[PDB]
């Protein structure tokens, strides 16, 4: 069965069919400030809620490539949704990827953690890669790079799709914006009037960024 993780926004959840899915890679893409990292921090709390509150009683693996994970933003979102900020942080396993090759290795390490927690009452249910593409865009540049970059990212995305399907995990990846993509679901995020963010699947959802992370 596909699990669904609430985003915190009822509007965005509706657009997604109820939340971010397990057994799928969901890519959010959009310009600087569009909400990609804030959505990631909000899902890393939401997935820890029980299912009747929109979570999967799950743990989180987060591969951070631009040093934008903020443990205090997690604690705030958790505190404000009525969860213990330190227990929520204990269930997020963060690793910094130093380059695209290290990023690829970290996905194989993630399988070790996933296997370990599979017999626990908080199995990994969410794997975040923020940003999926930043290192690949820095490292593979110039004539011949398009093909090489796309082949390396296809292998990385295949590794991630295997973990999502084999272990019933939601994979959530971000991309800052003609080239091919292989996410299961692609969600375009942009800034709207009045501080809102607007999401479109590639209706529209509208959400805010608040003390609770993301919400309508
Ligand atoms: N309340 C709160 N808002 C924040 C915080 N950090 C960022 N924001 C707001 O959230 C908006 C969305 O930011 P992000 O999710 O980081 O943007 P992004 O899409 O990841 O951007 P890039 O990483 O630059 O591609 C920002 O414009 C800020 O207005 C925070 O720690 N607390
Ligand atoms: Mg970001």
């Amino acid at each position: 069965t596909i699990g669904r993780i609430s985003t915190g926004s009822k509007s965005l959840d509706k657009l997604l069919g109820g939340g971010i899915e397990t057994q799928a890679i969901t890519e959010v893409f959009g310009e600087f400030g569009s909400g990609k990292t804030q959505l990631a921090h909000t899902l890393a709390v939401m997935v820890q809620l029980p299912p009747e509150e929109g979570g999967l009683n799950g743990s989180v693996i987060w591969i951070d490539t631009e040093n934008t994970f903020r443990p205090e933003r997690i604690r705030e979102i958790a505190q404000n949704r009525g969860l213990d900020p330190d227990e929520v942080l204990k269930h997020i396993y963060v690793a910094r990827a130093f380059n695209s090759n290290h990023q690829m290795l970290l996905v194989q390490q993630a399988e070790d953690k996933i296997k370990e927690l599979l017999n626990t009452d908080r199995p990994v249910k969410l794997l975040i890669v923020d940003s999926l593409t930043s290192h690949f865009r820095s490292e593979y540049i110039g004539r011949g790079a398009l093909a090489e970059r796309q082949q390396k990212l296809a292998k990385h995305l295949a590794d991630l799709h295997r973990l999502a399907n084999l272990y019933d995990i939601a994979v959530f990846v971000t991309n800052q914006v003609i080239l091919a993509h292989s996410a299961t679901l692609r969600v375009y995020l942009r800034k709207g009037k009045g501080g809102k963010r607007i999401a479109r699947l590639i209706g529209e959802a509208v959400f805010s960024i608040t003390e609770k992370g993301i919400e309508d």
